[PDB]
DNA sequence: CATGCGTCAATTTTACGCAGACTATCTTTCTAGGGTTAACCCTAGAAAGATAGTCTGCGTAAAATTGACGCATG
DNA sequence: TTACGCAGACTATCTTTCTAGGGTTAACCCTAGAAAGATAGTCTGCGTAA
């Protein structure tokens, strides 16, 4: 079955549809329905303007269009005071006013606030749980992974009393919400993933690394695929217990130097030359100890074919040569997200998560798109063009409806008319036949003394005219 | 002696003069002279046209204007492919062109290439010395420091081949060029500074920390001041050497652990209760050992005559409070430069220094500006308005020279004319020479490639049209 | 006052000629970002550097376009 | 008829919290400046007059 989009994802050449696969109707309807509860709750008697109206599904799509465009322009840390400034750009004011944008960001909700106070017992993630599960479900069901998978962590930076907040040194951002994730290697596709809550996490007799590899692997259990892991996810009993009737997955990965299972032989940094390696085995698994420059050693473990080899062009053991090519799956997805991200400063952790889901949906939709286009021998566009097209496909319906107000200021009326795709009625270029003059005649607005040959026929009334009097259109037809 | 700008730059009430104050004409003249040396060598006989013309002083000013505006916005890591995309913004296209900006950016030079090959043996930093020395000189003569000074280090982040860079783990942009500097605490004004060249710096029998404090202190060795710093710069003999006749400074700072000058009295014991402190004395100097909540100690040193008592709001000794409140003197210069800054990737090292100098000049110019306006009882504008005004005052003389060419593309002419202050007396919108441009030579709706002239316009929409389409009104007007 | 043709001369439109400044997109080369077995390694995507193409002004000579008179009966 | 007053939807700018960012004594601390939140306005098009 190789790898690529599934049957229900075939022949989609429209990046709006590739995006909707991850933001289904159920997700959009829940956001609009619950958001309106806050708009009603926070409305006061003096708040009677247009700015304080409820949310429509067209408007929720448009605000998402804005988030996609800020990611493209890399200006997500710029204030709304400047983003909506007409003297610098009209790209963000033709879609929404500055004030309604600020108002909606404060009001978005993903749950029923009247149920939540008891619904939350035993689940700290409750306020965003329905949307998260609807979203993850579409990752799992829309694509077939290849032979190599990899599992690693990703952080969503956040400060602001999040009950799941973790402090993690040796990161760009020290505080945030941790997410565990599984990706298709080579083609960086998110297959699965689960937030780490840590209160609201229960693994009975199971260390976290083992727990998450087994649960993330769910869709591929029994398929004979290979998973690449760093130290957090490589316990030996994981490597051995994934080769059973249930679970048929191999493990390739690093081992912490303090594991007792590594023979002391493979730790003797004093006798080994630089560039050399040692191999040993335990039942089905192969362990290799490689010694780079002095005072360092590398421990790699794997479930693999028995043959061992060294790539003579570098002198490194093949397990290292191989490891280095699959370990980057999750991280590569993370750096792609950092180049183009929708994240904004916010005061509520559940909003931070929406931004995270948008960043992922915009990448997974690109992967489905490039497979459907390149498989037909067509050229595939870069990410920048893909996202410019989402902007127009997500905001055009809304922009068009804004023109119905009698009062839009001309700044907006003109930019919406020009940016909005210019469909022009009549451009079918096939007219209806109506009688016309086929003989030589004179201008009816000219005196008989002139007998000016008519050289035109009125656009809206087919009158015989001279260009001097009635140029193309007749005066009465203007 | 007070604190604030000096007499020579006191009655300056605008941003352009405050900026020119730091760079001066000697720097602009040297850059233009040497830049032209490369333009004349990289130009081939097949490369003709406006894009390959030499550099004028007015264009180099426009060039700085673009970098400044780029710093106001956060978009300084955008490709030149879309910073100059007129469908998103008119900010940059109205000043130059995409291609001339790329050509000039790779051609700037700050020296005489025929002389340097015999200077470079000692002057490792040659290619920027005649720009750098003048800049520092100007900084020193324009501002009077206060009683509190802070000395610390900054990295520029450039990767590539150039013996100025050094690798520093546990830092963002870990591989760049290191610069040392001294700032006036409270205004965060830069007084002095100098690069670290790795080798050839000729510090002899003196650690770099002591060496640089002494050299950087020169411009302030008048009345006595207190200088503070972290561990890199706090050797005890520095503290004592700064109190000898030729020196005027006292020192307050942290102490690196395991130094021979610190007693076992302060280093010790597991039995010291948490939250307490202990003092030891040596002639003029006071040493304090403070043990915060985590129960690990911090060592501070002071050559000041300040009282050893505790600030009873925190329980911390006053000496600790002083350090925490003064150490940010350099760090926040970098925070300001982490928000609004010019930096671009490049393959050529000396540009890293050029961009650093622009960022510094903008901050110091703002400090002088704010002081001079508030001292008159007027309002001080925020840093963002200051920067927007530098863009407007720095590029306008250049833009007026683009509107000389009979063929400048008209969409630029329309934008240039409107975003430009009116310096011409006796004119008005209804009394102008502009309407000679009404007679656009070509048809709005015909391809420009056929050069089909238009002798008519659409009455209802006021657009220029050709008879082939329509004569009186355009096809869209009816 | 109103409509059916004919005779070419005047006016306007079209088709390119010169020139000038700016613009979209291609294929190498190699830094920015960040992780981590790593004072090493990978990936993505922007600068380097070049080519062919797009708008804007101005000029001239044909080609198609009127339009000012010759009727023509009523 | 020229040109005035009304309500709709959009906009600038102030004063209070309190997060992004970095550095380091630091699982803590400090800073600038954005978001939160509210109060005054601007600019468009639809009914009246001499
Ligand atoms: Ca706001
Ligand atoms: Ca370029
Ligand atoms: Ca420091
Ligand atoms: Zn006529
Ligand atoms: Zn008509
Ligand atoms: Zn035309
Ligand atoms: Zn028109």
């Amino acid at each position: 079955s190789q790898r690529g989009p599934t049957r229900m994802c075939r022949n989609i050449y429209d990046p709006l549809l590739c995006f909707k696969l991850f933001f289904t109707d159920e997700i959009i309807s829940e956001i609009v329905k619950w958001t309106n509860a806050e708009i009603s709750l926070k409305r006061r008697e003096s708040m009677t303007g247009a700015t304080f109206r409820d949310t429509n599904e067209d408007e929720i799509y448009a605000f998402f269009g804005i988030l996609v465009m800020t990611a493209v322009r890399k200006d997500n840390h710029m204030s709304t005071d400047d983003l909506f400034d007409r003297s610098l750009s009209m790209v963000y004011v033709s879609v929404m006013s500055r004030d309604r944008f600020d108002f909606l960001i404060r009001c978005l909700r993903m749950d029923d606030k009247s149920i939540r106070p008891t619904l939350r017992e035993n689940d700290v993630f409750t306020p965003v749980r329905k949307i998260w599960d609807l979203f993850i479900h579409q990752c799992i069901q829309n694509y077939t992974p290849g032979a190599h998978l990899t599992i690693d962590e990703q952080l969503l930076g956040f400060r602001g009393r999040c009950p799941f907040r973790m402090y993690i040194p040796n990161k760009p951002s020290k505080y945030g919400i941790k997410i565990l994730m599984m990706c298709d290697s080579g083609t960086k596709y998110m297959i699965n993933g689960m937030p780490y809550l840590g209160r609201g996490t229960q693994t009975n007799g199971v260390p976290l690394g083992e727990y998450y590899v087994k649960e993330l692997s769910k869709p591929v259990r029994g398929s004979c695929r290979n998973i690449t892991c760093d130290n957090w996810f490589t316990s030996i009993p994981l490597a051995k217990n994934l080769l059973q009737e249930p679970y048929k997955l191999t493990i390739v990965g690093t081992v912490r130097s303090n594991k007792r299972e590594i023979p002391e032989v493979l730790k003797n940094s004093r006798s080994r030359p630089v560039g050399t390696s040692m191999f040993c085995f335990d039942g089905p698994l192969t362990l290799v100890s490689y010694k780079p420059k002095p005072a360092k050693m590398v421990y790699l473990l794997s479930s693999c074919d028995e043959d061992a080899s060294i790539n003579e062009s570098t002198g490194k053991p093949q397990m290292v040569m191989y490891y280095n090519q699959t370990k980057g799956g999750v991280d590569t997805l993370d750096q792609m997200c950092s180049v183009m991200t929708c994240s904004r400063k916010t005061n509520r952790w559940p909003m931070a998560l929406l931004y995270g889901m948008i960043n992922i949906a915009c990448i997974n939709s690109f992967i489905i798109y490039s497979h459907n286009v390149s498989s037909k021998g067509e050229k595939v566009q870069s990410r920048k063009k893909f996202m410019r097209n989402l902007y127009m496909s997500l905001t055009s319906s809304f922009m068009r409806k804004r023109l119905e107000a009698p009062t839009l200021k001309r700044y907006l009326r003109d930019n919406i008319s020009n940016i909005l795709p210019n469909e022009v009625p009549g451009t079918s270029d096939d007219s209806t036949e109506e009688p016309v003059t086929k003989k030589r005649t004179y201008c009816t607005y000219c005196p008989s003394k002139i007998r000016r040959k008519a050289n035109a026929s009125c656009k809206k009334c087919k009158k015989v005219i001279c260009r001097e009097h009635n140029i193309d259109m007749c005066q009465s037809c203007f």
